[PDB]
RNA sequence: AACGUUAUCUAUAACACUACU
RNA sequence: AUAGAUAACGUU
């Protein structure tokens, strides 16, 4: 803060020069910010500050009486001093990432101190405070420090000095002598990790090709590059600068020349227009035609929606027996002749029950009840199908196939040629999408279907998302409720609806069915149906639809036939067949249909709901491939469209692959063309909105919002970020795994061989200059790859020791996550039993055996066979990499949502294990580069691309106006502004072609070659390594030759053939394709590299051209975003771009990367840069990925947690950007997908509101199956605790006294002790006894000091258990280790032992081999593991989870233990028993009390979101401008524990302190913290009594038990001693926040309107300090509030009162007003009797005080009171006061905005009150246009007469002070953009000249409104009239238009000086006879003035609407 | 499958819908 | 620089 020291530290920057002062400057800037961080240190402690005071002048403080020189004391100067209760205490402030200085300092002075405190006779005790710069968390040593304040509140920003530093390091980041100057040691390396180096590399083939390509030179260079030894050498850096200089003469020659290519380039780019669109389609459509197969026959489509709809029949009735016979009889009355009539009739009659529903329903009863009495499935009970009338029942809803009533030949008919089931090159078949014929059956379909849709219901929209969340939506968004009502009521919800009803009936009979039976599915609908035929697995159904009249019905192209029946017409689908992923997505659908209607529509009046509707039915339905080859490259096609500079033309021809086997492919494949061309016409219609820069930060930036872009998907007018919006969104619309694993496996063998075959006949050079394709130009590699790493080695000096601790290279094997997970990995050697086949490897000889094994076990079992050790895993890494010769690769695939899918490579362990290693070197290198993004953590990229905008509009602007200066002085002369310099913003948004297959991989050697901190050892063998690497073999998977060698059929060209010598051998040599995803780090890196020279050319062509050029290159690993920024004057625009692309391109050649030309593009203010985008400056993402992954896959364990899993979905969303009501809506769908999953729905089964005291589902608590409510920050922050927060802070507000209401949090959760808990409610009274026995242990006593917190109990209470099977589980050869102990005798006690033994094992991973098998071990004896290590299917166990419902699901024997002291129970009978339960438990204040403690007091953070609710005060609403990123504040700053958690535990399991890698003194801290803890909770105790009351119980130790209840102890001791996280969470608010308390105001603030935010403040301190699992008692201070009520005081009355009376009134408010219902006089008692009152000089000084002391501390934070009278006597200002002749002290500023927290009696002065000014909201704005320019409604309430003459001098009490207005002046630049700035006004604009004018313009306007006579507004008969309607306003009721109405007429009268009569008006004697007073207001002549016209006639309405209720 | 994250859960061991319609 | 399981996003 200080923003005066700010600039005085960017102007010492600017002149700054000398690197030996930039070290000087640095070491003033840290000293800065600890005195910044000390002063606010002493400011939230109310002390005083000090700096540096000797200790013999403490000594002579706390003892003035005894004597001085006669106790030396030390030369060591403390930061400050604390002596109370007679002890002292010494404090020292300090400021690092570690505690080594602090621990340092502590022991010095107390070693210093002991021979005072000795002699002295007191102790010394020594207070070290350590806060961390990146997450504010406090340090303090002394515990007895932290008892004395229990509550420490400092929360302060470093990024001022984060920013300096940054300013300072890129002025001075060239200079060699600054970088060896600031470096924090000297460069050194620990030992080698390995004692040889490889001999036999030199002998490589792969190195001879190497040599051979290089010149001798180069060769030269190489061989003795990687025999360099940094520390044999006298410096590290002497090789690579001996290289940089032998290569500097190449370099600057080939940087020279592409500089110069500038003047040779032509303006002619390659910018996308409609010929090259046209061309490029044309071309498009022939390609398709040659490769696939086109059909003009509509009867050729496919089903655009797997499904036909009809209307409900009310006329009909609904149960489902009427409907099946209903149904009989219709299949029974088919009239006409066809192919399948006979079977269906057959059918029908085949089901028919006859007469006999009463028994068919008993018997169905029957079987149902006795299936739901078993947790497991009935055997050995075979069924029999009953004979009711004609129909074989064997189930309810299912039907034997009889073969008498149906003809054999009809049978197969039906099951063949319809139904599939039995049977037995062409080109695929699509529609032509270009034909018109095609086009317009699309339109005529698509027409027909909105047509009938869009009839209304007919029905009522009550459903359970409306009924639950209408009034969150609503108070959301109005407009969004709105549009989901007509979205209910319309008929395509009920379609959608129906649809999914009906499929999840066919998923759930499908299950059983067998293959001669086949079952019958009904809806909500008594018109449809579905008929389900035998299978197998895949779903076959058929659609059936009964209507009184035909062609009444939606037909997505997908009815087989309609034919007339009894009482009208059938409808016939075709037969479908099915997958389960695609059923269940069917069964999701209606979430994503109304999600993507809600986000289409969302605040866009110009799009009609129809249009959206019908685009989104087809978008959500659609489960087939055609939509997904259309969804994505319309991206592509659309952006490039929109881009300035693009190669959309060759994307079309030679990658746009349409494939439209559908309609509305068609349809859509139109809809792209026409968008195509429709982008480009309106690609210039983009504004950009007026920065409102502040010289220290961007505010109101971004692009403007105006709808002229035509929408894509349907008409209307819409915005550019709805236009984004709809690009892009689409692509989230497909579903991964829509590929069949034979093709999809087939297509990609066949990508990757023919990229193999490419580089092996053509591809043969490896360096060049004329940038060939793959091909590198050395010289320019080497020389970027020599300056890099000087750059990267000279940032940081102990690089290898970084790499070594940060990727774990000195521990085991075992403590490195990748090398112990469960995932894939290859295995190679003589595996035939495992796999047993046999005819692949008899036929086809070459078989490289392999299998496929985990990771966990593959390194179990190297271990068990020694290979591996517990040695340090790198030395093991480098053993392997000598020994290791060959590699082996297999692929699948990837399942992705793309048109072609990613092909997957996994590798061997011996492959990983090297690749982590160098891939972590890599990674460690790269983190130091700025260039390089994946060192940023995720979803920081997005700030790092804000931060970039900023930056170069702030360079842009800068640069612009310094080179314009002259040209504006001379302008205030076309010619002049035609010669003037000009700005160009351009954006490269670039991604590279096979970033993997096509990469030159010798260009990575020399990065190895050139590295200097590897010995040469390491480098021979890591060299080594990438030449074995770079001979791997890809193994073909055996699928692929399976499905190769069972063709019969060989292909024409087959490429796998030639390549595995006509199926020969299974393995394929790969030599230029490092494999997908392998090198990221490296790739990335290289690719930085090339940006660098890249950068570098345009630097030196810019100097060229004489002018200013920014450049910001981000790499992530291939998606690339290069933002220029150039400023000149030399030619225009078209020639740079032109120049810049292609010197682009030139550069990413060169590095031997490829610049995907067709998806490169380039835009003048979009930055699209990996799926994150910046318009300009404003952060911006496409959060409808996030919602519509509402209804996603989840683990199906119980309704809570997928619920939670859902809600995570939801909350992503809203850290995106999503609106509140949409925010709703997504989670409104996630409850309804969680309550369809077990059949929860109202009225449903499970469903439990009748059972609970609940007037809705929001009363029952989310665990016992409610729906979550709470307001949107208390989801966003606290995750999920936001139910239980949300009832207890409405407790409190309904139940805590009025005296206390508005207190803090604290205040009242001690205070509850006095409720009534007869007052109560039922509802109230059940959720707390939940909360007190079912979460809570009944043994904790509101008496507790400590105790666990909610993040350390669970929340899951009933959950359904399933018997699954256990699987195969062969493979694992740990598992048959495991199975071979447990056979063992007495193998497992031992095991149980050992982990007893070593505890922490259950909870930490283990640091030894034998701890580590010993882990493994154990984990297979949880069924959870196995079943999960096992494949499974997601829709499978959504199924089974419908299924069993209602069968006996939860064990009520757990949910017991719960409370004080049968088998497996229902959900239905599980609420009952809980209900019976409960209502024998009893509550008091003392379990109330518990339950606040236990739940709120626990954690700080509830503390902050619970004050942050209540004591929330919403201001002013404003329109969002612009968007800022911003990261969550850490809400826990106080730090306990400072070791690793792990090693805690580690610690704690012995009781020695001293553990390797364990500070001895601070882990015996942290031990006596745990132990603490844990004695203070009775954890241990209870954990004791728990398992001795389960021994007794059992009779034996149940050491299982045993095992569970230590895991339990550990996982509470581990989540309490969880130190900070460091969890990267970015939101995207209105503003920028770097206090805790402002980002808890922004999110308070964005998160309540769509429209608008507010500004938040709240009553009282928020934050409270404490620690994670300490109950807090003590309330916080009041400084901070007299803090900024007498800023604001000050202020305001500087700034808008005038001189003369300033003292005055401020001796008045100080006199009865009131602050936040807080005295003034007791915040200026509180603050003159404190410490910190050299913030206040003018203020004190204005009531004389200042006791001649503050003065001298003033003084010395850098003079007689004397002086200052004279010196003041002069300046009236309250908060600005001159303490020397120029020496000038004021209050810091503050936020008008919580001026509304002011209360008190008026102040009248003349005709104004100012406390009415106080609180007016548009009144006080700092701008004098803005003020002057407001309306007379707002000044109207100011008015306060009686009695007054004139208006000037009522307004002399009014600042005449000018104020600062706001003006702007034009960029000049290729975007162009308005700048608005503030400045100070010149004298004759003031506050009084700006409410003059106001007051005059506004009398006028509404003057000449009321002119009602003819003669004049002072006319008689006029004033007339206005006494008439000020009598009828005065006696009639009070209404504030007539308030607002007889203000401004009195001020009307005033400004004439008629106020006299206007106090004399009275009711007229003419005139209590109410009817005339009717009849005149009836005869007023009410104007048609635009402003006054509205309120003149609401008025008169509301007037004569009083006047008739009246009587 | 590698990565970069983010958030959720931590048990000893033959049947759904059947609806404001 | 928790483990295990699950899900989602982005890159390869
Ligand atoms: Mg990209
Ligand atoms: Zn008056």
């Amino acid at each position: 803060m200080d923003y005066q020291e700010y600039q005085q530290f960017l102007a010492r920057i600017n002149t700054a020069r000398d690197a030996c002062v930039a070290k000087d400057i640095d070491v003033d800037l840290l000293m800065a910010r600890k005195d910044y961080f000390g002063r606010e240190l002493c400011k939230s402690l109310n002390i005083e500050y000090r700096n540096d005071v000797p200790f013999i002048d403490i000594i002579l403080d706390i003892r003035p009486e005894v004597d001085p020189l006669t106790i030396d004391a030390p030369h060591i100067t403390p930061d400050n001093y604390l002596y109370i209760n007679n002890v002292l205490y010494i404090i020292d402030y300090k400021v690092s990432v570690s505690n080594e200085s602090s621990v340092i300092t502590y022991d010095k002075y107390y070693e210093l101190t002991r021979d005072i405190s000795d002699r002295l006779s007191i102790p010394i005790e020594i207070v070290i405070i350590r806060i961390d710069p990146v997450s504010r968390d406090l340090h303090i040593n002394s515990d007895r420090f932290k008892e004395l304040y229990p509550t420490i509140v400092v929360d302060i920003n470093f990024n001022q000095f984060f920013d300096l530093k940054q300013l300072l390091y890129e002025k001075f980041g060239d200079d060699e002598e600054f970088l060896l100057k600031v470096a924090h040691g000297d460069f050194t390396l620990t030992a080698p990790w390995c004692k040889t180096g490889c001999p036999e590399f030199w002998k490589h083939p792969i190195y001879k090709e190497f040599k051979m390509s290089m010149p001798v030179p180069e060769r030269r260079l190489f061989e003795e590059s990687v025999k360099f030894n940094a520390y044999e050498s006298e410096r590290w850096n002497t090789n690579l600068v001996k290289i940089r200089e032998y290569t500097k003469k190449d370099y600057s020659e080939h940087i020279s020349k592409s500089a110069k290519n500038i003047f040779l380039a032509s303006g002619f780019y390659k910018q996308p227009n409609k010929n090259e669109i046209s061309e490029g389609w044309t071309l498009m459509v022939e390609r398709v035609q040659d490769q696939r197969e086109i059909s003009k026959s509509l009867h050729d489509q496919k089903p655009s929606i797997h499904f036909i709809w009809g209307a409900h029949n009310p006329g009909n009735s609904n149960n489902a027996t009427f409907k099946l016979i209903l149904l009989s009889k219709s299949l029974q009355s088919i009239k006409g002749i066809s192919t399948y009539t006979e079977a269906f009739k057959s059918l029908g009659k085949m089901m028919d029950i006859g007469d006999k529903a009463i028994e068919y329903e008993e018997f169905c009863m029957s079987l149902k009840s006795k299936a739901r009495s078993s947790w497991k499935q009935i055997m050995n009970k075979k069924l029999e199908p009953k004979q009711i009338n004609n129909a074989l029942v064997l189930w309810e809803q299912q039907f034997m196939i009889n073969n008498d009533l149906i003809d054999k030949s009809e049978k197969l008919k039906l099951f063949k040629n319809f139904c599939g089931i039995g049977k037995h090159v062409s080109k695929p078949k699509i529609l032509d999408f270009d034909d018109a014929n095609m086009y317009l059956a699309s339109l005529t379909m698509m027409e027909q279907s909105k047509k009938i849709l869009s009839k209304s219901n007919g029905l009522k929209p009550d459903n359970f998302i409306l009924n639950e969340f209408g009034s969150r939506i609503k108070d959301a968004n109005k407009e969004t409720y709105d549009n989901m009502h007509k979205i209910f009521e319309t008929g395509y919800w009920q379609c959608i609806s129906d649809f999914s009803t009906l499929m999840k009936n066919i998923l759930s009979v499908s299950q059983y069915n067998r293959h001669n039976t086949f079952r019958i599915a009904m809806c909500a609908n008594n018109n449809v149906f579905a008929i389900v035929f035998p299978s197998a697995a895949t779903v076959v159904y058929s659609i059936i639809v009964l209507h009184k009249e035909e062609e009444n019905i939606f037909n997505p192209g997908c009815l087989h036939g309609t034919f007339k029946c009894m009482n009208g017409y059938i409808s016939i689908s075709r037969a479908i067949r099915l997958d389960k992923e695609r059923c269940q997505r069917i069964v999701s659908s209606p979430g994503l249909f109304l999600t993507t209607c809600l986000l289409f529509k969302h605040d866009n009046p110009t799009l009609v709901m129809s249009d959206i509707m019908n685009f989104s039915i087809y978008t959500s339905l659609s489960i087939t491939k055609s939509v997904l080859s259309l969804t994505e490259p319309a991206r592509y096609m659309i952006m490039n469209s929109l881009a300035i500079s693009s190669n959309v033309k060759d994307y079309i021809a030679e990658k746009f692959s349409p494939y439209t086997k559908t309609l509305f492919s068609v349809y859509m494949t139109r809809l792209i063309k026409n968008a195509c061309f429709d982008a480009y016409d309106q690609r210039q219609r983009v504004q950009l909105r007026d920065i409102y820069l502040s010289d220290y930060d961007i505010t109101q930036k971004g692009i403007k919002d105006n709808r002229e872009l035509t929408s894509i998907w349907f008409p209307g007018s819409v915005t550019l970020k709805e236009y984004l919006t709809q690009i892009y969104l689409p692509f989230y619309f497909n579903a991964k795994g829509l590929h069949e694993k034979h093709h999809v496996m087939v297509d990609l063998a066949k990508t990757i061989l023919e990229i193999e075959c490419e580089q092996r006949e053509n591809i043969k050079e490896i360096w060049s200059t004329n940038c060939t394709k793959q091909t590198v130009n050395l010289k320019i590699l080497i020389h970027s790859l020599c300056k890099n790493l000087l750059a990267d080695t000279s940032r940081h000096n102990h690089l290898r020791n970084r790499i070594e601790n940060r990727n774990n290279f000195r521990r085991s094997i075992t403590t490195i996550s990748t090398f112990t997970s469960s995932k894939s990995c290859l295995k190679i050697g003589d595996f035939r039993k495992e796999k047993e086949y046999e005819m692949l490897r008899n036929a086809m000889p070459n078989y490289t055996d392999y299998i496929s094994t985990k990771v966990f076990d593959r390194l179990y079992e190297l271990l068990d066979k020694k290979v591996l050790t517990d040695k340090p895993v790198i030395e093991q890494i480098m053993d392997m990499m000598i020994d290791h010769k060959k590699f082996y690769f297999t692929f699948f695939n990837k399942g992705q949502k793309t048109s072609k899918d990613r092909e997957i490579f996994v590798g061997e362990y011996e492959a990983k294990m090297c690749m982590y290693a160098v891939e972590r070197i890599a990674k460690e290198r790269c983190k130091l580069n700025p260039d390089e993004m994946i060192s940023e953590p995720g979803d920081g990229k997005l700030k790092v691309l804000e931060q970039k905008s900023e930056q170069e509009i702030r360079f842009l602007v800068e640069t612009t106006r310094q080179k314009n200066r002259e040209i504006d002085e001379a302008i205030e002369i076309e010619k002049l502004s035609l010669g003037k310099a000009k700005g160009l913003k351009m954006e490269i948004n670039a991604d590279m072609s096979k970033w993997s297959a096509q990469d030159v991989f010798y260009k990575y050697f020399w990065l190895i070659a050139l590295d200097p901190i590897l010995y040469p050892q390491e480098k021979e063998r890591i060299l080594y390594f990438m030449c074995n690497y770079m001979d791997k073999e890809l193994i073909l998977p055996d699928e692929l030759l399976f499905n190769l060698l069972d063709q019969k059929v060989a292909y024409q060209n087959d490429i796998i053939a030639t390549m595995t010598n006509q199926l020969n051998s299974n393995t394929v040599l790969i030599k230029r394709n490092w494999l997908q995803g392998n090198f990221n780090y490296t790739s990335s890196y290289v690719h930085s590299c090339a940006m660098s020279v890249y950068k570098e050319i345009l630097k030196e062509a810019i100097t060229l051209l004489d002018g200013s050029i920014l450049v910001n290159s981000l790499v992530h690993s291939d998606d690339n975003q290069t933002s220029i920024t150039i400023v000149q004057d030399k030619m225009e625009n078209d020639k740079i771009i032109d120049f810049a692309m292609k010197e682009f391109e030139r550069a990413c050649l060169t590095f031997g990367c490829q610049a995907n030309m067709k998806k490169t593009y380039v835009t003048n203010c979009i930055k699209e840069f990996v799926s994150l985008f910046n318009l300009y400056g404003e952060p911006f993402s496409i959060y409808g990925r996030f919602l519509l992954t509402s209804v996603g896959d989840c683990a199906y364990i119980g309704p809570y947690e997928d619920l939670a899993s859902r809600i995570s979905s939801a909350q992503t969303a809203i850290k995106h950007g999503c609106p509140p009501s949409l925010a709703w809506v997504s989670i409104a769908i996630s409850h309804w997908m969680t309550s369809l999953t077990y059949n929860m729905l109202p009225g449903q089964s499970n469903d439990p509101i009748d059972y609970f005291p609940a007037e809705n589902r929001k009363d029952i608590p989310i665990e016992l199956n409610g729906v979550l409510d709470a307001p949107l920050s208390m989801i966003s922050t606290v995750g999920l605790e936001s139910g239980n927060l949300y009832f207890l802070i409405k407790l409190l507000s309904k139940y805590t006294p009025v005296m206390q209401k508005r207190e803090s949090v604290v205040n009242q959760i001690a205070e509850v002790k006095n409720w009534k808990v007869e007052d109560l409610t039922d509802n109230e009274i059940f959720r707390l006894k939940i909360l007190r026995y079912l979460v809570l242990d009944a043994e904790m006593d509101p008496s507790d000091i400590m105790g666990e917190t909610s993040d350390m109990r669970g929340r899951s209470i009933l959950t359904p258990r399933k018997f699954t099977t256990a699987g195969s589980l062969r493979k694992l050869y740990s598992f048959s280790k495991y199975q071979d102990r447990l056979s063992s005798p007495g193998g497992m006690v031992e095991l149980f032992t050992y982990l007893l033994e070593k505890p922490e094992l259950l909870v930490t991973k283990g640091e030894d081999m034998k701890d580590y098998m010993e882990s493994v071990i154990f984990r297979y004896n949880s069924k959870r593991f196995k079943e999960s290590l096992s494949i499974q299917n997601p829709a499978q166990l959504f199924i089974e989870q419908i299924l069993f419902s209602h069968k006996p699901v939860i064990d009520f024997s757990g949910i017991r233990d719960k409370y004080i002291n049968l088998g497996k129970v229902t959900f239905t009978e599980a609420y009952r028993l809980l209900m019976r339960d409960l209502s024998s438990l009893e509550l008091t204040n003392d379990d109330i009390q518990v339950i606040y403690s236990y739940i709120i007091l626990n954690d700080p953070m509830m503390i902050t979101i619970a004050n942050t609710h209540i004591l929330s005060i919403y201001g002013s609403p404003q329109r969002r401008m612009g968007m800022s990123c911003s990261t969550m504040p850490e809400f826990r700053n106080l730090k306990l524990i400072h070791h690793s958690p792990a090693l805690v535990l580690r610690a704690y399991s012995k009781n020695n302190p001293d553990i390797q890698g364990a500070d001895p003194t601070e882990m015996a801290r942290d031990l006596v913290h745990l132990k603490e803890f844990v004695e203070n909770t009775n954890l241990e105790e209870k954990m004791k009594v728990r398992i001795a009351m389960n021994e007794a119980e059992k009779g034996q130790r149940d050491i299982v038990f045993e095992l569970k209840e230590m895991t339990r102890f550990y996982q509470v001791c581990y989540e309490y001693v969880k130190s900070t996280e460091h969890k990267i969470k970015v939101f995207i608010l209105p503003a920028k926040s770097y206090t805790t308390t402002d980002f808890c105001s922004l999110m308070q603030g964005n998160l309540i309107k769509d429209k608008e935010w507010y500004t938040v403040h709240y009553l009282k301190q928020i934050l409270s300090g404490g620690h994670k699992a300490i109950m807090q008692h003590n309330a916080t201070s009041e400084q901070n509030i007299a803090f900024e009520c007498f800023k604001l005081i000050t202020h305001f009355a500087d700034s808008f009162i005038d001189s003369l009376s300033r003292s005055a009134f401020l001796q008045l408010i100080i006199d009865e007003f009131s602050y936040k219902d807080v005295k003034v006089s007791k915040l200026y008692d509180i603050i003159k009797n404190g410490y910190n009152r050299t913030d206040f000089i003018p203020l004190l000084f204005r009531t004389g005080d200042l006791r001649q002391a503050d003065l001298d501390k003033y003084d010395a934070m850098k003079i007689l009171i004397r002086s200052l009278d004279y010196l003041n006597n002069d300046i009236f200002s309250l908060s600005r006061i001159k303490v020397g002749l120029d020496e000038f002290a004021t209050i810091k500023k503050a936020h008008f905005s919580k001026m509304v927290s002011f209360e008190g009696p008026p102040i009248k002065t003349g005709l104004l009150d100012l406390t009415e000014l106080m609180k007016s909201q548009d009144l006080l704005n700092l701008n004098y246009d803005n003020i002057r320019n407001s309306n007379l409604i707002s000044f109207s309430k100011l008015i306060c007469c009686e009695g007054s003459d004139n208006i000037n001098d009522g307004l002399e009490f009014l600042s005449d002070d000018p104020m600062n207005f706001t003006e702007g002046e034009a960029i000049h630049s290729t975007p162009i953009f308005n700048i608005y700035y503030s400045k100070r006004g010149e004298r004759h604009m003031t506050y009084r000249n700006a409410i003059k004018l106001l007051i005059e313009r506004e009398t006028k306007i509404f003057e000449e409104a009321f002119t009602f006579s003819e003669n004049g507004f002072i006319s008689p008969e006029n004033l007339g009239c206005l006494e008439a309607v000020v009598s009828l306003i005065k006696l009639l009721k009070t209404n504030e238009w007539s308030t607002v109405i007889d203000k401004c007429i009195h001020i009307c009268l005033i400004k004439n000086g008629m106020d006299h009569m206007y106090h004399s008006f009275d009711v007229p004697k003419c005139f209590i006879n109410w009817v005339m007073f009717r009849e005149f207001i009836n005869s007023l002549p009410g104007t048609d003035i635009p402003p006054w016209n509205v309120m003149t006639e609401n008025f008169k309405k509301k007037c004569i609407a009083l006047i008739n209720s009246k009587f």
